């Protein structure tokens, strides 16, 4: 369970990533298919982007950024209260996308990747690791999520 305080960690930065979710997503999602390029072929829409410049001109994927981005925005705006949040986002991800926890993963240091990059007025040691918390609760109750729904994750 996360402080109150490390909530506003988490807020304060992701109040600093809503200045333009667009080019935040670009960055994440682009950090991840780069870093684990394994993860970029469980997107039928995305997976012939053979080149981070291809993947930068892509109004499609940062669209899907924008997406990705609010829907992990409304998650942490509820501070640890996102079952109704998580249930239709675990049933996407573990049935029809069968994305691995092991990816979830990915996805969270891609996200510290660039908070870390982009924002070290608002993400030095202490926001780091609140936001590191924040996305390891999300992963654990994913991942219970996951187990209920019959997906091992
Ligand atoms: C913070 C973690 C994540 C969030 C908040 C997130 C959020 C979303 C949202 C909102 C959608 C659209 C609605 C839906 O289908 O549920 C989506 C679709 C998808 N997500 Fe994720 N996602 C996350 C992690 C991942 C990861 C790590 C992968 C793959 C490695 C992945 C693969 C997909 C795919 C393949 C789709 C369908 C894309 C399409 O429209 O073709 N997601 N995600
Ligand atoms: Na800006």
């Amino acid at each position: 369970v996360l402080s109150e305080g490390e909530w506003q960690l988490v807020l304060h930065v992701w109040a600093k990533v809503e200045a333009d979710v667009a080019g935040h997503g670009q960055d994440i999602l682009i950090r991840l298919f780069k870093s684990h390029p394994e993860t970029l072929e469980k997107f039928d829409r995305f997976k012939h982007l053979k080149t981070e410049a291809e993947m930068k001109a892509s109004e499609d994927l940062k669209k899907h950024g924008v997406t990705v981005l609010t829907a992990l925005g409304a998650i942490l705006k509820k501070k640890g209260h996102h079952e109704a949040e998580l249930k239709p986002l675990a049933q996407s991800h573990a049935t029809k996308h069968k994305i691995p926890i092991k990816y979830l993963e990915f996805i969270s240091e891609a996200i510290i990747h660039v908070l870390h990059s982009r924002h070290p007025g608002n993400f030095g040691a202490d926001a780091q690791g609140a936001m590191n918390k924040a996305l390891e609760l999300f992963r654990k109750d994913i991942a219970a999520k996951y187990k209920e729904l019959g997906y091992q994750g």
